[PDB]
């Protein structure tokens, strides 16, 4: 009772399959009585580039620009750009962060990569200490809901693309785990464009139905063994 | 027949360790008599977002925007935004493409992700069919020159980050190999921020040194086994 969800959504088209997955997430979580917020990156024209614009006022060292340093200091000094801080407030308040995106080059689209780069700064998402199991967003759940062009068969250990778990590593382990998230099993909706309409509805319904019991879920063991082992 | 090299460079600060590695590449490849071009993405204010601004002509379906479909058709029609085709010309003429970047979240900075997303469109970099070993950039070489915050020890199988090769998969296999590139072994310069002055210049000289014999190298076998063992 009282769970808060942030959906970070990265697709250009409301009528897309990604749009539909985001919308049933909103519908079903709202129905449950959850607090729901959506960051529609393309609609926000979210800035992906890590630049000195991300620090307002006076730079900690305006002769040699070091993004990591400058943003760490700016966070501690409440001097980050407001597009970034707006996102951090949403994340701070959320118990669950769902990312909804089409797979671009075995990864997130650049606009969402930019969100990760700029929003998850040191002092906010991680520090020394406080990473992996002890990262600063510990307590929070994160979940990747990804759509692919490639079929499930292509994403097997012997398929052309390798196991889908292989490309999850930088996202689930290198990013989410690192910051302290417990990582819920990814939702992977394989090749909607190729699948039939029965199959497509089946995937949307799978997602809607999964959302019904999302708060009862055990998070994966976010390990090398999980991603690459047998 | 002499060689042409494109360096796609992604760092905000000319005096950075990445800047030094980039300039050493230019110096040494130039010294050899190679033709050298550098895409300095931050200096170019390179657009990372995949949006409908990337097509200028009549859309194939203006009611439901599909980025992949519209960019493929626009490539064939020659109605892609000019910043995209400017990059394509550089890649088309290159024998070797070197990517110089700091590791951001086990991956490329978003501005460089955007270059991959927007530049390597269907029809130019791959076709269906016409991918992986049949990719359209076959005959070309690619090399990732990466700098990390993490130490080499952290990037081992039993280290907290897992092996360094693990995070290369989406880039080397999912992107470069997919487009037909043969992939030269990565240059990873670990933890320059932690390093001593000597170790720093030693990492820069090691890269310069490698480049002296780059045209003698064979590519890696860009397979699951190379990346993950088993
Ligand atoms: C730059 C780029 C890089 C890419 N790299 C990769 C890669 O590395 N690997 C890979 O596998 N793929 C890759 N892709 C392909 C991409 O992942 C897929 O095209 C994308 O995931 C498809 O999702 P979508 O939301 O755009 O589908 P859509 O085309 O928008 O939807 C598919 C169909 O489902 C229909 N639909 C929508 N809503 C519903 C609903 N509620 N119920 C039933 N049907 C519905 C739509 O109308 C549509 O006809 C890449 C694509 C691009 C553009
Ligand atoms: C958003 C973000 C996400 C990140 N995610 C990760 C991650 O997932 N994993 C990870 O391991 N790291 C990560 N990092 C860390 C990042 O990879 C490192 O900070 C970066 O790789 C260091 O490279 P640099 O060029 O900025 O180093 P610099 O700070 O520019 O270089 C270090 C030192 O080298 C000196 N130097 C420059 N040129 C020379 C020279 N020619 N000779 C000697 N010394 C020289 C510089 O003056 C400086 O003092 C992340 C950083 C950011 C900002
Ligand atoms: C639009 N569409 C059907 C589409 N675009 C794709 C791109 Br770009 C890549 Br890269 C891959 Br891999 C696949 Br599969 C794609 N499918
Ligand atoms: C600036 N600096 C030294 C720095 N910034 C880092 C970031 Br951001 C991440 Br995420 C990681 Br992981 C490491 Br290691 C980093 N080291
Ligand atoms: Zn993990
Ligand atoms: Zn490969």
């Amino acid at each position: 009772a009282g769970k808060k969800v942030l959906i970070v959504y990265a697709h250009q088209e409301p009528k897309s399959f990604n749009g539909s997955l985001k919308n049933v997430a909103v519908d079903e979580l709202s129905r449950q009585g959850c607090t729901v917020t959506v960051s529609d990156l393309y609609a926000m024209n979210f800035e992906p580039r890590a630049t000195d614009k991300d620090i307002t006022g006076t730079l900690s060292n305006p002769e040699v620009f070091n993004y990591g340093v400058e943003t760490h200091e700016a966070y501690k000094q409440r001097s980050l750009a407001s597009d970034i801080t707006d996102e951090q407030k949403k994340v701070r308040e959320a118990d669950l962060v769902i990312f909804q995106f089409p797979l671009y080059w075995f990864s997130v689209p650049a606009i969402l990569k930019g969100w990760m780069d700029r929003v998850l700064c040191q002092g906010f998402a991680f520090d020394i200490p406080g990473f992996y199991d002890s990262g600063l967003l510990q307590g929070k759940l994160a979940l990747l809901s990804v759509t692919t062009g490639g079929t499930a068969e292509m994403y097997t250990k012997t398929g052309v693309n390798g196991d889908s778990r292989y490309f999850l590593w930088p996202l689930q382990h290198g990013t989410l785990h690192f910051c302290g998230f417990k990582v819920l099993a990814p939702q992977i909706s394989f090749a909607p464009e190729i699948a039939s309409e029965e199959e497509r509805k089946g995937m949307v319904a799978a997602w809607s139905q999964r959302l019904q019991t999302i708060w009862k879920e055990e998070p994966i063991p976010c390990t090398a063994h999980w991603h690459f082992g047998q």
